[PDB]
Order: structure tokens, then C-alpha cells, then sequence
């Protein structure tokens, strides 16, 4: 089997994407954002506290004729952006793009942080990272892939964000007409749980390469690019203007700046962004102070490939029995 469906940003900035996922019989259709920095499929529903929910469309499991309570079942998640969610959880039949998995562990969410309140076009989250970090207990659950995976064509899914458009998740399948060149596949360590991988390196603008190891986990989840303090104090000091703020949260630039590209290395290959894909606009609603797209993981323990990186690749997401990732141009 293969799925295939369509991820829109949810706003002018790419701050996230979300992809139309049907639960339940019959369908209920919520746009959920596929996290592969995560590993739990949890939905707003008809039991999240009243006053947590704001315009999203939300679950109702009493109107399913396959959803199950899991008894005992409850989940509970913290997010590196420090919001969070919590509740009880359903099995039923969930499908994405045409690709279906009975059975799948739907969590429901009772209490939702202010961050998922005031989106109101996120209903709810879908994890893609391993199942090891799945937080439902006593019994840990499965994700949407795991659970799909011996179905599939291929152990694969792959990931082609748009920017400033829509693009495309796909499962079971590599779509050979979506990207240019070859792909090349980087190894995986799943110690973390996450899709964690090392790049070789980086450049600035038209700037000479640096031959680096930089540990990171790809995370479709997070928006920004986040890496080590000397990188981003690279990229920020061929601005003019360009700054860390305290005050604001990090690099901000004059909004009348040109933004050089970035690249960074995947084995002997090389993913450009471009300049503009590093531009999150204005720190506030006319300011001429605008918010950079590479900021520094220094304090988050990690260094993430958010959205801002892969949005300029096509991301394979090689779950075979050694996971790998696979990046190419487009």
C-alpha cells in the first residue's frame, strides 16, 4: 500500500503545515501537524476542556463506530517550545492520503496548552518520530508509520514542505519526479528516538564550505533552523544590522536586509536555502525589526533541522530495520 497527501502552511510565515487526516467511521477529516520530532497522534475532542478549545475542529469518538476506549490508557507531552497536552486515548481506524491503519492509538486530548488554543487551525498532532518516545502509558503505543509500515510498498515515508505553498507527505513510496539529482542517504541513530542524523557542514552566502560534524535531529515539527551559537554567529555576522535580542528571543534584522542563503552538508552533498526562506517578518505588526529563520540550539541540547532547513530538500525518512534519511535538491 502507499498514501499520499497534501501539507498547506498554516500561515504567510510557514510557522507549520498541516495535512487533512481522516479518523473514525464515518470520517472525521482533522488537519493534523505531522511532527517527526514526536511520537504521538493525539486530537482535539469532544472531551478537551471547554475553554481550550477555539475554532478547531475536533474528535468525537462516541460518534464512531470503530473507536474503542483503550482502557486505562492516558497520555501526556511536553513540547521543546514548552507547550503541552494531556488525556485518554481510543483505538480506530485512521487514514492518511488513502493509506489506512486500523487499530491506531488516537490519543485525546483533555487539556491543551494556551500555545494549541490560540491555533486555531491545528487539530491536533501526528508524531513520526520512533515509537519509543510515544508517551501513552502503562502500555506505549505505536505511531501512525510503525503501525503502517508492513503494509507499505517500501519502509519509507518522505517529506516535501513547500515554501510560502503546499506540498506533499507521501508513505510507502519515493515520488522520483518531486526532486532533482539523486538523493543521498546519511546514517541514523535512534538513541533519542528521533531521526538524528550528522552533517558535514555548512556555508554562508557564497562563503567557502566548513567541513564540520553537526549532530541534529530533522523535525518537521519545529519551524526554525536551530544550531550551535558559532554557526548561527556566522550566518548573522554577514547581515548588517543583524543582532541577538534577549528582549525578543533571538536574532532579529533589519527588515530592509537581503539575507544570504545558507547551506549545509549531507555527506559530500550540499542543501542550499535560500535567503528568503530564512525571513519570519516582523518581531511585531510593523516593525522594521524582522525575525531570523536560523537561530541558535544553544540551551535546547540539540540542534534541529526544523522546517526552514527541509523545506529546501526532499526528505526520506527511511524507516527500513537500519533507518537512514535521504535528502535531495528540488
Amino acid at each position: 500500500s502507499t498514501g499520499s497527501a497534501t501539507t498547506t502552511p498554516i500561515d504567510s510565515l510557514d510557522d507549520a503545515y498541516i495535512t487533512p487526516v481522516q479518523i473514525g467511521t464515518p470520517a472525521q477529516t482533522l488537519n493534523l501537524d505531522f511532527d517527526t520530532g514526536s511520537s504521538d497522534l493525539w486530537v482535539f475532542s469532544s472531551e478537551t476542556t471547554a475553554s481550550e478549545v477555539d475554532g478547531q475542529t475536533i474528535y468525537t469518538p462516541s460518534k464512531s463506530t470503530t473507536a474503542k476506549l483503550l482502557s486505562g490508557a492516558t497520555w501526556s507531552i511536553s513540547y521543546g517550545d514548552g507547550s503541552s497536552s494531556s488525556g485518554d486515548v481510543y483505538t480506530d481506524t485512521v487514514s492518511v492520503g488513502g493509506l489506512t491503519v486500523t487499530g491506531q492509538a488516537v490519543e485525546s486530548a483533555k487539556k491543551v496548552s494556551s500555545s494549541f488554543t490560540e491555533d486555531s487551525t491545528i487539530d491536533g498532532l501526528l508524531g513520526l518520530a520512533f515509537s519509543t518516545l510515544n508517551t501513552v502509558s502503562p502500555t506505549q503505543q505505536k505511531t501512525f508509520f510503525d503501525n503502517a509500515k508492513a503494509s507499505l510498498d517500501s519502509p519509507v515515508f518522505t517529506a516535501d514542505l513547500g515554501y510560502h505553498a503546499p506540498g506533499t507527505y507521501n508513505f510507502g513510496f519515493i515520488d522520483t519526479t518531486a526532486y532533482t539529482g539523486s538523493i543521498t542517504y546519511t546514517a541514523v541513530s535512534t538513541k533519542q528516538g528521533f531521526w538524528e542524523w550528522t552533517s558535514t557542514g555548512y556555508a554562508v552566502g557564497s562563503g567557502t564550505f566548513k567541513s564540520t560534524s553537526i549532530d541534529g535531529i530533522a523535525d518537521t515539527g519545529t519551524t526554525l533552523l536551530y544550531l550551535p551559537a558559532t554557526v548561527v554567529s556566522a550566518y548573522w555576522a554577514q547581515v548588517s544590522g543583524a543582532k541577538s535580542s534577549s528582549s525578543v528571543g533571538g536574532y532579529v534584522f533589519p527588515c530592509s536586509a537581503t539575507l544570504p542563503s545558507f547551506t549545509f552538508g549531507v555527506g559530500s552533498a550540499r542543501i542550499v536555502i535560500p535567503g528568503d526562506y530564512i525571513d519570519f517578518g516582523p518581531i511585531s505588526t510593523g516593525s522594521s525589526s524582522c525575525f531570523g529563520g536560523i537561530q541558535s540550539s544553544a540551551g535546547i541540547g540539540i540542534n534541529i533541522f526544523g522546517d526552514v532547513a527541509l523545506k529546501a530538500a526532499f526528505v526520506v525518512f527511511n524507516g527500513a530495520t537500519t533507518p537512514t534519511l535521504g535528502f535531495a535538491s528540488k
